[PDB]
């Protein structure tokens, strides 16, 4: 049931692109069928985005962004001050770029540490830290695996795919690969997963899911474990449900 699972993808969306921009980002958040999950901005722009989304009556969409981004540098002082900035901005949520090419470059100590600052950071603000492990970058199974071990273990809220700023972003084989990596460390009632990129369509949200559904059940999949951005994203799951 394709409007079904619109729907529901829909409500998963982290969706992202001045003040007009943000201000229309937020507008576009509230939509004819519901509200997405949250909006993704930069940390500069956060509190404009919390005045809209208040001012249109729309107070419970969570408000993303970014840190350590979206180089994944290994400097675990600059993404540890970019996140508590972050946070005294007014995130809800921050996604840090774990430092993939200092795990490439074997170096998988930096990556714990790197994640557990900046996770310490939010927990003490009641934020959810997201980590982004650039699946398109580290490209091997195992070093999809070891990533995502790593920042579960470091504490991560959330295991995103990508940036979408790299030329491979998600795919249906990293997402597996990635909530397999939950599944296995018996994390899933503590660690959700977040497809960024690779699910232009309707139809592609819908597989996205389908692997949720399989792996941990069909209630598994809330907004507290299951988000997705993509460019294009929100316009084809509207354009399902008739809008
Ligand atoms: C995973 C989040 C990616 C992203 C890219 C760009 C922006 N932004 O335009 O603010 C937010 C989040």
């Amino acid at each position: 049931d394709l409007k079904a699972s619109s729907l529901r993808a829909l409500k998963l969306m982290d969706l992202s692109t001045t003040d007009e921009k943000v201000i229309a980002l937020c507008h576009q958040a509230k939509t004819p069928v519901g509200n997405t999950a949250a909006i993704s901005v930069y940390p500069r722009s956060i509190p404009i985005a919390r005045k809209t989304l208040k001012e249109q009556g729309t107070p419970e969409i969570r408000i993303a962004t970014v840190t350590n981004f979206p180089h994944g540098n290994d400097d675990i002082e600059i993404a540890l001050a970019e996140t508590r900035a972050a946070i005294a901005y007014g995130a809800d949520e921050v996604d840090v770029v774990f430092p993939y090419r200092a795990l490439m470059a074997g170096n998988e100590q930096v990556g714990f540490d790197l994640v557990k600052a900046c996770k310490e950071a939010c927990a003490a603000a009641n934020v959810l830290l997201k980590v982004i492990i650039e699946t398109g970058e580290l490209k091997d199974e195992a070093l999809i695996r070891k990533a995502s071990e790593i920042s579960i273990k470091a504490g991560a809220d959330f295991i995103k795919t990508s940036t979408g700023r790299v030329a491979v972003n998600a795919t249906p084989e990293s997402a597996r690969i990635m909530m397999e990596v939950i599944r296995d460390m018996g994390v899933e009632k503590s660690v959700g997963f977040k497809v960024t990129g690779g699910v232009s369509t309707a139809e592609d949200a819908q597989k996205y899911l389908a692997i949720a559904d399989e792996l941990f059940g069909a209630d598994w999949a809330d907004a507290r474990h299951y988000r997705f951005s993509a460019s294009g994203l929100l316009a084809s799951l509207l354009k399902a449900l008739g809008h």
